[PDB]
């Protein structure tokens, strides 16, 4: 394991193809902090091919970092190395791993997370129906790609989708993602989680489909909190008895059918991401 408890240097293996030299990065304004790191805007030279600086997001350790946070940030970086380029994913761009603090460079999304983006645009240019379907389609396309790369996200939610300046949706926060014992799937927020993840301690692409269903509900409620009024301690009992969230007012019947299919108890009866892309493509085309 890499450890902060060294008196020489960093103990991270070199990976030249991802390394960016430090003079080619200028750190800028803070964007915020998460569980195991902070994010700052930066400009990076020659990492997307002309010496023009590109704005990126830099994830780094917090001032109150732990040794585990180092391990976690390295693991996140290593997962992202394994995920190829896709327009609807936040991709790794580079890293500064030698000769200084650990910096993980990822694509920048100027409008922040989808959940806050939606909530900020609640009626009281509005978000239209077409905008909502477009958001859902783009996330589905991202997830279809992830699944094809044999990657389970495990933490899909509106909070973990970012929005670019040009309103492109990019799936983010790969800290829990796995390349496909008793506490397996214990770090997954239960309101977004397929029941089988906890009851059977398995996780497949079809489990991610359940989460996508919850995300769809979040989109059409403009960032509503799932299962409002129901405590996490009561949730699985209600779900086992067949309760499902009600149709959002912004959702049409056809979209609500898609959403409810994603919450089939039986994973194999949920649609695949390839099927969801097809379904949402159809909706998006008719609405234009
Ligand atoms: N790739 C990114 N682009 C942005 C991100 S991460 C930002 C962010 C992510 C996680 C976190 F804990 C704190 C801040 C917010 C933002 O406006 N753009
Ligand atoms: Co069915």
């Amino acid at each position: 394991g890499p450890t902060l408890a060294n008196v020489s240097e960093l103990e991270l293996p070199a990976d030249p193809k991802w390394e960016l030299s430090r003079a080619r990065l200028t750190l800028g304004k803070p964007l915020g902090e998460g569980a195991f790191g902070q994010v700052v805007m930066a400009e990076a030279i020659g990492i997307d091919r002309a010496a023009k600086p590109v704005t990126v997001a830099v994830k780094m350790l917090k001032d109150d970092a732990t040794d585990k946070d180092l391990s976690d940030l390295v693991s996140e970086m290593e997962m992202m190395k394994m995920i190829g380029k896709h327009k609807n994913i936040i991709n790794l761009l580079g890293a500064c791993t030698q000769g200084g603090p650990l910096y993980v460079l990822v694509e920048y999304a100027a409008k922040g997370n989808l959940r806050e983006f939606l909530r900020a645009r609640r009626p009281p240019q509005q978000l239209t129906f077409k905008d909502l379907v477009s958001c859902a389609y783009q996330v589905a396309r991202g997830m279809e790609y992830l699944a094809s790369q044999k990657c389970i996200h495990r933490d899909l939610a509106a909070r973990n989708v970012l929005v670019t300046e040009d309103n492109v949706m990019k799936i983010a926060d790969f800290g829990l993602a796995r390349d496909v014992n008793t506490t397996t799937n214990g770090r997954l927020p239960v309101k977004w989680m397929a029941p089988e993840a906890l009851f059977d301690r398995v996780y497949t692409h079809q489990s991610d489909v359940w989460s996508f269903g919850v995300l769809l509900w979040e989109i059409f409620t403009l960032g509503g909190s799932p299962y409002p009024g129901i405590p996490v301690e009561e949730l699985f009992k209600l779900l086992k008895e067949g309760h499902r969230m009600d149709k959002p007012a912004n959702c049409t019947h056809d979209l609500y059918m898609i959403m409810r299919e994603c919450w089939h108890a039986a994973p194999s009866q949920r649609p695949t991401f390839k099927q969801l892309v097809e379904d949402l493509d159809r909706v998006l085309t008719v609405t234009s």
